[PDB]
């Protein structure tokens, strides 16, 4: 009997069969001759945008160890190359069919497929990828569609991707929304471009719940009221988040749309703009967008007429084009029948860790957790080795399943409180799962075994991507060393972030938001550097329609637009006025004499240690002995 089943090859499955064949633990793989949808946007030709995530974050370590040598946004393109450049590899491991039903027993689960063969497997893993309607509508787009008018309902990932598609084009933008959170993908820190990946130094989540929350939630909950952020100048753009009951923050189920901001996109991309727009690269900038009416947010309520086409705002019946509600992403799953009789229904929450339903034996769900930031690899590789190991090593199988409802329980009380089942759930930061992962399996570090500051940095400061914790152990790749020392001299050691912590630790959270906006230029919706790229974005606009072969007329002022955009920016023309020059930048002078401070002790031993210094390293030497280090699902009962 087989002993291991994949059902589904396209991406996430690639790190297991690694750890697979390098156990020589016998395999087979069941993946469809359809493919994916990065399989049908290639022979269409529309593999023509880019990530929304880092490559650091995006590519396995196996290939990064080889092949890293900066930060940057891989395109859709390089992602498809690497999934094709692994299929090639592993494609006579791969049986070419379409698995219809799997009946689940003690032991074993009876596979059936579409050409009727059967298959018998002690193991299962089911790494299939999600359904999605707005794949089919990418797929199908004209992206020479001029001079309309377009109404989403739903904003996200793929909605943004079809709007900066569309603003070029002179078409204008409808959001009748109840709110999306929105984050520059990069970011300045000093001047110097930072992914928004490299700063979330999750692990400072041991030290106290609420100093992470502080570090991380003002530019999503409106906590600031400077300005200069996009919430304060468009208040439409707020969620209501009454749903989070949960002590960890940012919380699971959170969802956030990842953008190129103008500022850092020209930084990149203007010197060869023709080319890397061709090559995927396209202004996404969203807060640009409201910024100058491209985009308008309408309260949810507003009246469209479908019949007609029409929507009515400000006194005005506006006639669209074309409508685009966005749909909820659900698991390819096929039937599955608990002990053969019963239907299986798939619940996120009643899964351990997003792998090991519960209700199932010995079957395990491989790419279904989503990284609320960076890419899904760090996501897939560490739920590959946690597949891996309880697939190779009965007693780690053993030690998890003993207890697997009560880890569960926890679990879900630790991430989601009271709250009722979400049908985003399954979103995690990836810090997190990460970190969570290596505990479940033994490869994680010790904060009480750091002895100089450089060691604090990279237990703290350093981002837990999934070749962090392949340095050294049972899962190490060959290169990280020379990857992760490659790294951390191309980001100071992290320092920057580690000051973040340092600089707001006797902060409670509105001084930390307010210190957060005190910087020349936030993180996060800098509305403040907008209008500078004005000029730039028109010949954005014409480089964009000389790569697509366009034919625009921009000439024709929409009146009866600029009519809504004034009534949609009220609270925006009442704000911005209020933003006010200032002579010091807090968060800026802060940042940097912290850095100072931490580079000029990097290594020195904790144990070898003028007030801001004497905090700092009573707050270093509190590092070694976190107080909120417990996890309880990690547990063994
Ligand atoms: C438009 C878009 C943009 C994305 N951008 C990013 C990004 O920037 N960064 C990022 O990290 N992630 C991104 N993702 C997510 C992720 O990278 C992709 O979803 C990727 O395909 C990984 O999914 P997967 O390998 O789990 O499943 P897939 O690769 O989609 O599918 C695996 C394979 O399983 C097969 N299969 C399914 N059901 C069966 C069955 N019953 N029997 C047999 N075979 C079956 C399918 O045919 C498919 O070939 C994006 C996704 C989409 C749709
Ligand atoms: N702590 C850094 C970076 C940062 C804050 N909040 C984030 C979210 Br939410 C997602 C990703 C990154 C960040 C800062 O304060 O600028």
């Amino acid at each position: 009997m087989l002993e291991v089943c994949i059902i589904g090859f396209g991406f996430s499955a690639i790190p297991l069969v690694r750890e697979l064949a390098r156990t020589q633990t016998e395999f087979q793989i069941i993946s469809a001759e359809s493919g994916s949808v990065w399989d049908r946007l290639s022979e269409s030709g529309r593999l023509d945008f880019s990530l929304v995530s880092s490559f650091q974050t995006s590519f396995y370590s196996f290939d990064l160890v080889r092949d890293y040598e900066k930060d940057y946004y891989p395109t859709a393109k390089q992602f498809y190359e690497m999934h094709e450049r692994w299929r090639s590899v592993y494609e006579e491991k791969i049986i070419r069919d379409f698995v219809t039903k799997i009946e689940n027993f003690k032991d074993y689960s009876l596979i059936s497929t579409r050409s009727g063969k059967t298959y018998e497997a002690k193991h299962v893993v089911l790494a299939t990828g999600f359904d999605r309607l707005m794949n089919t509508f990418l797929s199908n787009f004209d992206n020479h569609v001029s001079n309309k008018t377009f109404v989403f309902d739903t904003m996200g990932d793929s909605a943004n991707l079809l709007i900066a598609k569309l603003i070029p084009n002179n078409n204008k933008i409808i959001l009748r929304t109840n709110g999306f959170t929105a984050l520059d993908q990069e970011v300045q820190v000093l001047g110097k471009p930072f992914t928004l990946d490299q700063l979330e130094s999750p692990n400072f989540r041991y030290v106290s719940s609420e100093l992470y929350d502080r570090l991380m939630m003002s530019p999503v909950y409106p906590r600031t009221v400077n300005p200069a952020v996009s919430y304060n100048q468009f208040p439409l753009i707020r969620r209501d988040f009454s749903w989070v009951d949960s002590k960890s923050s940012p919380p699971n189920g959170l969802i956030a749309i990842k953008y190129w901001p103008i500022d850092q996109y020209y930084y990149h991309f203007n010197d060869d703009l023709e080319n890397y727009i061709s090559k995927g690269y396209l202004l996404n900038d969203i807060a640009m967008w409201l910024h100058t009416g491209k985009v308008i947010l309408v309260p949810s309520d507003t009246p469209i007429n479908f019949d007609k086409k029409t929507i009515t705002y400000a006194g005005i019946e506006r006639s669209f084009h074309q409508y685009v509600k966005g749909d909820a992403e659900q698991p390819r799953l096929p039937t599955i029948l608990i002990n053969g009789e019963t239907p299986f229904e798939y619940l996120y929450r009643d899964t351990f860790m997003g792998v090991i339903p519960q209700r199932l034996n010995n079957i395990y769900f491989l790419g279904y957790t989503r990284p609320f930031t960076g890419g899904l690899a760090n996501i897939t590789e560490m739920q590959s080795l946690f597949i891996h190991k309880l697939i190779t090593q009965p007693q780690f199988h053993q030690k998890i399943h003993q207890n697997l409802s009560k880890r569960i329980t926890a679990y879900n009380q630790h991430y989601y409180g009271a709250a009722k089942p979400r049908k985003h759930d399954h979103t995690v930061p990836f810090g997190f799962y990460t970190e969570d992962i290596a505990r479940l399996i033994g490869i994680h570090y010790q904060p009480n075994e750091c002895r100089s500051v450089r060691d604090l940095l990279f237990y703290y400061a350093f981002p837990n991507n999934a070749f962090k914790y392949r340095l050294k152990g049972e899962y190490a790749v060959d290169g990280v060393d020379e990857l992760i020392q490659k790294v951390n001299d191309k980001h100071d050691h992290y320092a920057q972030v580690f000051v973040q912590a340092l600089s707001i630790r006797n902060m409670n959270s509105d001084e930390a938001a307010e210190w957060d906006h005190s910087a020349r230029r936030f993180s996060f919706n800098d509305m403040r550097h907008k209008e500078g790229y004005r000029a730039f974005l028109d010949t954005y606009l014409k480089a964009y329609r000389q790569v697509e072969n366009i034919s625009v007329d921009d000439t024709v002022v929409d009146e009866e637009w600029n009519f809504m955009v004034k009534e949609a920016c009220q609270v925006r023309d009442k704000v911005a006025p209020n933003i006010e020059e200032k002579t010091h930048y807090s968060k800026d002078e802060d940042v940097n004499k912290g850095i100072r401070l931490i580079l000029s002790i990097l290594d020195s031993d904790i144990s070898s240690l003028c007030k801001f210094e004497a905090q700092s390293i009573e707050f270093i030497r509190r590092l070694l002995q976190p107080k909120n280090y417990e996890l309880l699902f990690i547990r063994e009962s």
